[PDB]
C-alpha cells in the first residue's frame, strides 16, 4: 500500500502522467490507486519537455529569422519582445513544472499517505457527487482551454496561408502550444491538491463542531462522536498538526511554479489587454482577433483564479476552525480537563495557520488578486495613454 | 415572534421593500416589527429590477444609436465609453443588490433572531433620542441624494430640449436614475445593519466594564451587575461569540454589494472629477454642469464614507473590548475563579476579532478609504497632466 | 492638585498658549506647574486663529485679484492653484490645532493627572539634563522655523519692492506665516508629549528589568526593588494599562491634527521640490529662492520626521518590554506565583500594544514615511519628466 | 578569551579588516580566533575611508570639470547627474560601512561572547564541509566583483585613451571602485554574520526536535538528549531568547549599512536597466559596454539577493520552530510538568520573532524584495516610454 491515492485528485494525476507532470506509476485497486514514482515516466517527461523547450526556442528563433513584414505573429518591434516575452514566460513555466516534477511527486507519496492517515481517523471522505462535479469541472476547464489553443492555433496558421507559410506557423508554434498545454495541466493539479487539502480541513473543522454539539481509528460517526470529548480534542489536535504539515508539503513543492505561473498572469495580463486596445482603437478590420484576445484576457484571469481560490478557501478554513474553537471555549466545564485540551489546541491555532506562501514571497489568497490586477491597471493606464 | 425588528434599522427595511432590496412582510407590534420572508415581494423585486436593468441597457444602446453630435451626455468617443461603464457598473451593483436581497433577508432573519437573544441578555437597547437620530440622518442621505438625481435628470433632459429629443433623454436614462436609488437605498441598509450591531458591541463593552466595575435573562441593571461578576464575564463571552457570528453573517450576506460598491466608487471618484477638471481648464461655459459634477464628487466620497465607517466605528468597539479586558486582569483576586474566566475571555479576543472583510478581497476601515484615495489621486495626476 | 505638568512638556505648553494651542493657566509650584483650562485663553485663541484665517484667506483672494503679471509669487495658473493649496493646507491644519486645542487641553489633563500617578508609583523621572536638552532641541527646531519664516517673508517683501507693493505683500501674507508658525507649535506640542510619554514607558521597562534581576507609592529604587517580584509584576501590569490609556487618549486627542500634518507634508514635499527642479532646469538667476526652496524641503522633511519619530520610539519601547517579558519568563520558578503573574502580563502584552494610529487611518512609524517619500517620488518623477 | 570566532564568518572578518570594516585583531589559537578591538586598525579605518571619500568627490568634481564632449562617462546634462548620483551613493554606503565600523565590531564582540555561550550549551557546530563551502561562496562573489569591477575599469580607461586622457578616468575613479569593493565586502560580512547566526538556530530546532523524539553544558548528544525533556524544553526557551537577543544585537548594528544598501541597490536597478535600454534601442555600436551593463544589473540584483535571503531563512527558522512546537504540544502527558514548559516557550514563541528589521524602515525578507522590483519595473516603464 505505497500511497493509494483516490478521487478527483488522482483524475488530474493519470492526465499530467502524459504530460510529465506526475511521473507516477497507476495501479489499480477497484476503489484507488496505488501509485509510486517510475523512472521510465521521469525519463518520458525530461526528454518530453527538452524536446518541446528546444522545438520552442527554435521556432521562436526561425520567426525571428523570417522578419517583420513576412511573419504575421510578431510584425513590429516590440511585437517580436512581446512575442518572446510570452513564449519564454510559457517555456520557463512549463520547464519549471516538468523538470521538477519527480520530486514534487515522492513530497506528494508522503504527504498523501500522511493524508490516508488522517482520512482513516476522521472517517471515510466526501460523497462520490463531490469528487464527479469536481472532476467535471476540471475537464471542463482543460477543454475549454484545448478548444482555445486549438482555435488560436488554427487562426494563426491560417493567417500565414495568404502569404504561404502555412506550415512555417506550426512548425514555429506546436511546441509553444504544447507548453500552453502542460502549463494548464500544472496549475490544474496544483488547485486540485489543494482542494483535496481544505476537504480534509473542512472535515476537521465538521469533527471539532461535532464534538462541540457532544451528541454522544473511526474517531467520527455519521454526526456523532464514537470517543469522550477530551480525547477527541486531542486526536484532533494532533490531526490539525498533520494537516498544517501537508499544507507546508504541497506549498513547498509547488511554490516556484506557482511563483513562475503568478509572474507570467501579470505579464500576460499587462499585454493581451493592451493589444486588444491597440486593436480597437486603431483599427478592427479583424472579429477572430479581437475574439480571441478578450478570450486569452479571460483565460489568464481565470489561471490566476484557479490559482488563488483554493488557497483561500483553505485560509477560510482555517478561520472556520478558530470560530468553532472559540464557541468550544464558552462551553464545557469551566476547569475541566476538556478546557486545557482547548487550550492547548488554542495555543497550535495561535502559533500555526494553515496557509500557501509560495517561495515566501507573498500569500496566495484574494487580496494578492486585488494587488496583482491594481498594478495591472496601472501599467495598462499608463502605457495606453501613450499611444 | 419570527424576528422582531425595530428602531432605525426596521426604517430602512420598509424603504428597501419597495426598492427590492427587502422583501420581507412588515407586521405592525407596536413595539417592533416582525419580519418574515414574502414570495410576492421577492417575485416583485425580481421582476422590478429585470425591468430597470433592460431599460437601462436599452437607453445605453438607443444613445449610443443616437450619434456622437446629436447626442448631448455622451458626445464623443471616450465619453461614450465613460458614460457605458458609469451605466454598466450601477446597474451590476443595483443587480447585486435586489437579486441576493432575498438570501441576504434569510440570513438576516437568522442572525436578528440572535441578536434579539442577545438583547434580551443585555437588558434593552439605545434610547429613542439615538433611533430618531439615525432615522433623521438615514432620510437625509436619501432625500439629498434623491434630489440630486432629480436635478440632474432634470438638466439633462432640458439640455436635450434645445435638440428637441428631450423625451429621449427620459426614456434613456429613466431606468439608470432609478438604479442610483437601489443603489443608495442597498449602501444605507447595510450601514444601518451595521451600525445596530455595532450599537449592541457597544451595549457588551458596557456590561463588561460594569463587571470590572463590581458595584453589586437581565444580566445588566441600570450601571449596575445583577449576577456574580464571574457568571457576568461567561454569559459576556458567549455574547461575544454570538456578536462574531452575527458579524461574520452581516459580511457575508453584504460582500459581493461591498466589492462593488468599492469598485463602483472607484471608478466614479476617478472619471467625475477628471472630466470636472476637464471643463474647467478647457472652457466653463456652464455652471450648473460644474456644480453638479462637484456634487457627484461629494456624493461618491460620501458613499465610501458610509460604507466603510460603520465598519471603522465596529473594529474601534473591539478594540475597546480588549481595553477594558487588560484592565479587568490587573484587577480582581491573582489565583481566583474570575481571573481564568478573564483567561478565557482573552482567548476568545486573541482568536477572533469582529470586523469585516468583505469576500475577502480587503478589509473595510480607514486604510482601505486612504488607499482607495491614493489609487485614485495617482490615476488622476496621469490622466490629467497628459491633456 | 489640578494637573501639575513640568519638565520640557510644560515649556511647550507656555510656547503653544500664546499661539492657542493650550489654553491653560499655569500656577507656578516651584518644582513644577498646576495647568487648567481658562475661560479667557480659550476665547482668546479662538478669536486669534478665526482672525489669522480671515486674513489668509482675504491675502489669498487679494493676490489672486492682483493678476498674473503684478504678482511675485503667483505669477501663473498653476502657480495660482499651487500657491492657494499651499495657504489653505496650512490654513485648515492650523485652524484644526486651535479650534480644537481647549478639548484636546481637557483630554491632556485627565491623562496628565494618570501620568502623575504612574510616576509617583515608579518614582521620580529623568535628570534635569535630558529636559533642558530637549527644551534646547525644541527651542532650536522653533528658532530655526522662525528664522526661516522670516527670511521667506522678507525676501518676498523685497521681491515685490521693484514693482512697489512691498505692502501688499506683507497684507497678503503675514496671516499665512503665522499660521506656519502655529503648525509648527502644534507639531513640537504632540512630539514632546508623545516624548513624555516614551520616558515613562521607558522607566516602566526599566523598572521590569529590575524585577528581572531581583537584587532585592515608591514602587522602585535607585537598581533595586523594595517590594517582592509578585507584587511588582502586577503593579506593573496596572501601570502598563494604564500607559496604554494614556497613549490611547493622546493618540485620540491628536489623530485630526496628526492626519491634517500628514496630508500637508505629502502635499509640500510634492510641490517645493517641483518647482526647485523646475527653477533649476530652465534658467536659476536667483540663488536665494534656490536656498529657500531647499531649506523648505528640508524643512517638510523634518516635520515628518518630528511627527513620527516619538511614535516610533514608543513603538522600540514597546517591543523592547516584550524582550523583557521573554527573559523574565525564562526564569523565576517554573510553577511559582511570579510565573502566573507574568503569565498575566504576557496576556496584556498581547491583547494591547502601545503604538500610534492617527483617526485609525494609518500608524506613525518609520514605515510610512518610507511610504510617504515612495509616493512623493513617484509623483515627482511623473511630473518632473512631463516638463 | 575575549571573542573566539571561527568558521567562514571570521574568514570575512580578516577580508574586511584590511577594508576598514572590522578594525580587529586577529590571535591565532590553532582552532578559532580571539578577536579584540584595535585602535591602531580603527584609526586606519577612518583614515582610508576618508582618503577615499575625498578622493571619489575630487574624482567627481574633475570628471564634471572636463566637460560633457570631452568626458566619456558623463558626456550629457542627465548622465552628469545619474553618474554623480551612483558615484555619491556608494561614497555614502562606504562611508557608513566603514565609520560605524569599530561600535559594530564592538556590538559583535558582546553578541559573539553570547553565542559562543549559546553554542557550548547546544554542543558543536556545523562540519568543515559546510564552512568550507560558505567559504567558497563567499570569495566566488568577491572575485566576481572583483573582476567585473577591474574589467569596467579598464574599459573605461581604454576608451579614454582615444581622447588622451587615459589616467585622467584612473585618476577621478580608482577611489569609486575601491568603494564598491568595501561596499560589496560590507554587503558580504553581513550576510555571513547573519547565515552564522540561522545555522545556531538551525542547531537550536535540532535539539527541540530531539526533544520531541525523546530517543534518551552539553544540552545534545551525537540525535540523543543527555537530560530529561522538561529541562531540556527549558534551557532551549533560554537559548532562543538569547538568540533573539543576538539578532536584535545584529540588526541594530547593520540597520543603517542595511537600508543604505537597499537605497542604493533601488537606485542602480532603476538607472542601469535604463541606460541599458537606451543603448540598445538608439544604436548598439558597443558590445562590450551592453555586455558590462547586463553585468552590473545581475550584480544589482545579487547585491540584493546577499542582503535578503539570510534573513529569509532565519524567518524560515523562526517558522520551522512553531511548526515544532505544536507538534510537541500535541504529545507528552496533558498535565505534565512538561506540557507547561511547552507552554511558556509557546508564549516566548508568540511574544517575540527571531527577524530582522533594519532601522524599523522595513522586514527583510523575500516580499521587501518583490515590493522593490515591483517599484524598479512600474520606474522603468513610465521612463522608458516617454523616450
Ligand atoms: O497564442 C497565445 C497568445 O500569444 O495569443 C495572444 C495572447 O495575447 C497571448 O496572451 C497568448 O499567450
Ligand atoms: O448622472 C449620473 C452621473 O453620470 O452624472 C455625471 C457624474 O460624473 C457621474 O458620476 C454620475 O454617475
Ligand atoms: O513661504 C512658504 C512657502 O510657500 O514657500 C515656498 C515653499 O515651496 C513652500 O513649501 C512654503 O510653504
Ligand atoms: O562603473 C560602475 C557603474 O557606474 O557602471 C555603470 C553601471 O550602470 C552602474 O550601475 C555601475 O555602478
Amino acid at each position: 500500500t505505497p500511497c493509494l491515492v483516490g478521487g478527483a485528485h488522482a483524475f488530474i494525476l493519470k492526465i499530467s502522467s502524459f504530460c510529465g507532470l506526475a511521473p507516477l506509476r497507476f495501479e489499480p485497486r477497484s476503489q484507488e490507486y496505488a501509485v509510486t514514482i517510475s523512472k521510465g515516466k521521469c525519463f518520458y517527461s525530461y526528454i518530453l519537455v527538452t524536446f518541446l523547450v528546444i522545438c520552442t526556442i527554435y521556432g521562436l528563433v526561425a520567426e525571428i529569422g523570417v522578419g517583420v513584414e513576412k511573419s504575421v505573429r510578431m510584425s513590429s518591434r516590440m511585437s517580436q519582445v512581446v512575442s518572446a516575452c510570452d513564449i519564454l514566460v510559457v517555456a520557463v513555466t512549463a520547464g519549471v513544472g516538468v523538470y521538477g516534477a519527480p520530486a514534487r511527486m515522492r513530497t506528494m507519496l508522503s504527504y498523501m499517505e500522511n493524508i490516508v492517515a488522517v482520512d482513516r481517523e476522521l472517517g471515510r471522505h466526501h460523497s462520490a457527487a463531490t469528487e464527479r462535479k469536481l472532476c467535471a469541472l476540471l475537464l471542463l476547464i482543460l477543454l475549454s482551454f484545448t478548444i482555445l489553443l486549438v482555435d488560436d492555433f488554427c487562426f494563426y496558421a491560417m493567417q500565414a496561408g495568404k502569404t504561404g507559410r502555412q506550415w512555417e506557423i506550426v512548425t514555429n508554434y506546436a511546441g509553444f502550444y504544447f507548453l500552453w498545454y502542460i502549463v494548464m495541466v500544472l496549475e490544474l493539479q496544483f488547485a486540485f491538491t489543494a482542494l483535496s487539502l481544505r476537504a480534509r480541513l473542512k472535515l476537521f473543522n465538521e469533527a471539532l463542531n461535532v464534538t462541540a454539539s457532544q451528541v454522544c481509528a473511526f474517531v467520527m460517526m455519521k454526526p456523532c462522536l464514537q470517543v469522550p470529548p477530551c480525547e477527541a480534542v486531542g486526536r484532533l489536535s494532533r490531526m490539525r498538526c498533520t494537516l498544517c504539515e501537508v499544507t507546508r508539503h504541497i506549498a513547498d513543492g509547488y511554490g516556484l511554479p506557482l511563483v513562475i505561473i503568478l509572474m507570467s498572469t501579470l505579464l500576460h495580463l499587462i499585454v493581451t489587454p493592451y493589444f486588444l486596445i491597440m486593436e480597437i482603437i486603431v483599427s478592427t478590420h479583424r472579429l477572430h482577433f479581437l475574439v480571441l484576445q478578450f478570450l486569452w484576457c479571460t483565460t489568464h484571469l481565470i489561471r490566476m483564479l484557479v490559482v488563488v481560490e483554493p488557497c483561500h478557501y483553505t485560509i477560510r478554513e482555517g478561520k472556520r476552525t478558530e470560530d468553532i474553537l472559540c464557541r468550544l471555549m464558552t462551553l464545557a466545564p469551566h476547569g475541566g480537563v476538556l478546557s486545557s485540551r482547548l487550550e492547548v489546541l488554542s495555543r497550535l491555532l495561535m502559533l500555526q495557520n494553515i496557509s500557501y506562501s509560495p517561495l515566501g514571497m507573498c500569500t496566495l489568497d484574494r487580496p494578492l488578486m486585488v494587488t496583482v490586477l491594481g498594478a495591472v491597471t496601472t501599467y495598462l493606464v499608463i502605457l495606453i495613454q501613450f499611444q
